[PDB]
């Protein structure tokens, strides 16, 4: 079975710059919609491999990944977040910023580079490139993992499906981007970070 | 150069199946994006053209087919849409209908059933196959135009895009699919098929 | 565990259109290749399914497709060629291919059409569209197949990878295809054909 | 007007490791394709343009990235091989190499690893990321050019579309790949890369 996550907050303690009402949602009805919707696929896709039915298994392949995907990409996002959480990266993980986009501020451009450029939903992430030993960032379609499609390390994920902020920034994708980075949490991108290890 | 059309109604005129905050925004901080970016790009693709210049035509294009077609796309949208409009659509086009998905309610459950299942952001398509003189719908990603994209001609096309009905029925896509026959203006939806003819 | 089918008719058996040379590795190089990695992978995905694994998961997908669709994509291909087989389909399918290209040859045509556009590597498929009760031809790429990527019913599919003509027509894709014809065993598309009823 | 680079050497000069039955086809037969196809569209599409037609322009997309880049990709693979080509990048690139992939056999690996997992058609690609100054291998599908899809400049390219070796080496992607080492013209290899500067 997979089980929804509870955020690690209520949904008002992400107030002003993600309001309560997109997390209300967001966990609940959008991340919850994945979890259920995953559990039934992945039911079905045992049921298929045990036949060894290749093109149901073939079929349920964008609904594996979809919700699959977009159970994983929610559940990194939330830990992403806290109010607590915001600033700059402390020690290593700062450093490795330093040492891969020049600075913090150039890092920050260009991952709302990324975030702010995806054509249609998806999600911007700065991600851990393990076969070079580096921090790297890269955007994502739809609910398209970064692990599973790119196979880099998700330490930061932004979600840039307007489910994500039009209820408070409405067309503005940007002005959510400038808000979000008041609570990143960086002491969680920092564990993830350190995970990964040269 | 390319402009905004007016839509043919207020924003208010679509109460209450799409709301007017919703038109307000869909016409003007949505569609307007789309044809500036779609003349800076055709702009910039008639210079690099010019040149000869192969590589900075091929990155070109993604920006104009997203703008491209996200101009063509929403510019069809406000036409299919109108207050008068709604209902069955009379003679010939409902007769094709008949003929092709045996029943408007056949027709319609086939065409919420495009629209609903969109993973991600795109649109459903009530379209035309003029190499086969028939109807058919078609569902497409982003802003990926149905003929640009296809070889289909638009009659009538969702948008499900989440800015589209976000607003108003949050993560519910098919309330607002629901909502949106009452103010199918079927007269318009017929022009662009007795156009197509045989 | 999956096999490899034995083709049925030697090598030799489509000579000059298709010639052994080319039958020799298509069936023994090339379709082992897939069943074998398919093996590997649906192991691979039984795993991971059962330790609820999905990032491993959705990364084990493009291989199942290539594979599981590369398997079953060639193992319809052998059964659509026979030398008792070519000229036209009799009866049924022949009256289906009336109905929905106007004649043998816009249906011949209208598929070579598909199959000589495959940019890249891919195949050409006469399917049938069981939800609108007709036949409809579709392209596909790589080894996507075309139940698998599109639901419609394979009854004859062609190859239009280079491996399936190179060694024999060399960059003309289309003479391959003009040869194809007459080996086209219609006793068995007509079989897949029968299968789909209305 | 587009035309068909001479290639550097004649067919002949590059055996045993690419035939010239393999060269004579890839630049006349193949190459010459893509410019002709080049040609016609670029023609159509500034005829589009200048109407302002928006559905026949995206239409012109696939078209022109599969004759653009397959006429760019090829031109830059004839560069990248030579008879007094070959063996190791000797200074500056040589130890970009060094500081990107540890060592030249594991560039070499990493190189060929790329390629012979292209699904498909494509090509594998030794590029250069000039937002990061470094080197950077990339794997492209189908004539999907290096920087007119990714930004990155090419230095060294490998076709494994199946057309640049199956005359010669059959099934064996691989064994092609391990010929290639021993004709590519690192003196070439080093200009583009030069070019790029920090
Ligand atoms: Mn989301
Ligand atoms: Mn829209
Ligand atoms: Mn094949
Ligand atoms: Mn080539």
């Amino acid at each position: 079975k997979h089980s929804l996550p509870d955020l690690p907050y209520d949904y008002g303690a992400l107030e002003p710059h993600i309001n309560a009402q997109i997390m209300q949602l967001h966990h609940s009805k959008h991340h919850a919609a994945y979890v259920n919707n995953l559990n039934v696929t992945e039911e079905k896709y045992q049921e298929a491999l045990a036949k060894g039915d290749v093109t149901a298994q073939i079929a349920l392949q964008p609904a594996l990944k979809f919700n699959g995907g977009g159970h994983i990409n929610h559940s990194i996002f939330w830990t992403n977040l806290s109010p607590n959480g915001g600033g700059e990266p402390k020690g290593e993980l700062l450093e490795a910023i330093k040492r891969d986009f020049g600075s913090f501020d150039k890092f920050k451009e260009k991952l709302t580079a990324a975030s702010v450029g995806v054509q249609g939903s998806g999600w911007g992430w700065l991600g851990f490139n393990k076969e070079r030993g580096h921090l790297q960032i890269a955007a994502c379609p739809n609910q398209d993992p970064l692990q599973g499609t790119t196979g880099l390390i998700p330490l930061l994920g932004i979600d840039v499906w307007e489910h994500a902020y039009y209820l408070q920034y409405k067309n503005v994708r940007p002005d959510y981007l400038k808000a979000i980075w008041n609570v990143i949490n960086w002491e969680n991108v920092t564990e993830r970070y350190m995970a990964c290890k040269k």
